[PDB]
């Protein structure tokens, strides 16, 4: 029944991904979000970043033969967001006590010591907007870096650092 | 934060606008939304398309004299919202029976020979949902093409085939 | 017309309230209010209310050693309003996950065997006019009873029943 | 080693409760203990506490769509001791403060004008025997009532007065 007002996601078809094989579902609604970084390279064009989505996905396929890309959606600092494996399929990221219960958005880039641009971050807050507008995210839905859950700089310095401000960063 | 889910807009800030001198308020709900095109350059990186609002914007206010960029909102094909006049302060682009009433949104280049790609397409049907979800807009919204209300060749014929298609579209 | 033409709020030095110490800052237009009652002594005269008014900030400040009332706004039954740590504050009333997004008002006194006095009710529907009034609240504003989001008896049975009535009333 | 069997706590499991959600944990060994009431109905057969201790998770679980119960233990008119959170997550019961550092255990029912059987008092200071034994509350913890570190009743006037008559209890 109920649309609250979305945002807007670059489909697995307009980046060119390869078919997902996973069948395992997230239990919808969810109660937290991980933010990490590729560690890659960033791009700054919907063009490039396309090309930066897939080469993501196949070191994940092609080279560590997980079913999909990890991430459930991914960000560019063109201002846009990738869709990964979506709102309701498990995805791995974050270790398995962690993967069954959140969502992991990853930034593209490294983030070690480089800020993302007002759009990345304003991608990534309106779509955990959306997500609670469509309900696969709870309300109270927490963000968490990845450092938090596990022994990572993932998802670096300066982004870690900037992602604590949010209004749902919790401890 | 624009409240709800308010769809990724690049703000007035970061596409190093001049600022507005325009008074008029919108008298809330903008029943009516009005697709055009600025029938000028287009361009596909947010960069360019930064620098592209700029160069409409001035025209704008040192050429003709008007207290702002005469549309609430400018779609780019780097697939973002740039934001002109907003929800609230009223327009210059349908003439003075429309710009009262209604919001007006523009495409950044001609589509009198070329497609938008669907990141404009999705930003635009996106943009109005944020618009709704601020009371900005009518849920009960109708789209009318620039044709549709005055003389003009606008939003030029290929982009004018596609918001047939818009479910709110009207008669 | 149309100005503040807020209503009549008894301001700090005017009770007595020692020097809030607090710097944290609630950013406006304000979501939600969460309606909590004190569950101490009433009292139904400018006097006995400002003293009232005065031993819950104390047990809050020196007692608990928070750098103010945790309220935004007391009301009394004497038909007026404390300010409490007001309008642009972040104050403690509901936890870690409303504070920074609401407004506190306490209803001095115990509500679950007793209602309040008309006096009582308008003073308070009256403050949330005038919250709006001064863009100090969202227009579209939320009322929440403060146990639909903690663990408390607060409001009061009978209190609960009556803001659960209200137009903005929404859990 | 030395079997420190203080351990007579009927599990998450033979009172039905949900799974949790929780993931955030104390550090062992765990400095505070804060004592409050649910000022729900009290109950005093082991069957008619399973329900109640089921009654006070669905609460905090599906009102404010918390992880879990709060509180870390819960003691009843049985004289049983309900596994909560457990000793090593961090529950929410005291505030961003204390919720850190502390275990929070709490009486089911409302000692406002009520007194709790001799045998929940046991069970409760047995309780506490058990978390110096396990390591997990230091040899000399402090008990702290509800109200002393939040704007409340708890842990019940006549349930007050007799924690603060314990030997670990402290300004």
């Amino acid at each position: 029944e109920d649309p609250p007002a979305c945002g807007s996601i670059v489909p697995r078809r307009e980046w060119r991904a390869l078919a997902s094989e996973c069948r395992e579902r997230l239990t919808r609604p969810v109660r937290y979000v991980v933010v990490s970084h590729t560690a890659g390279s960033h791009c700054d064009t919907p063009a490039s970043c396309a090309q930066q989505a897939q080469n993501v996905q196949s070191y994940h396929v092609r080279n560590l033969g997980w079913c999909d890309v990890g991430y459930n959606f991914l960000i560019g600092e063109d201002g846009l967001v990738y869709e990964g494996r979506g709102w309701n399929i498990k995805g791995a990221h974050a270790g398995p006590t962690w993967n069954p219960i959140s969502i992991g958005i990853s930034f593209m880039g490294n983030y070690m010591n480089r800020v993302p641009p007002p759009r990345a971050l304003r991608a990534a807050q309106n779509l955990l907007a959306c997500g609670v507008a469509l309900g696969a995210l709870r309300s109270n839905y927490e963000v968490k870096g990845h450092r938090d859950v596990q022994p990572t700089l993932s998802p670096g310095d300066r982004l870690y650092e900037i992602i604590q401000t949010w209004s749902h960063y919790r401890a």
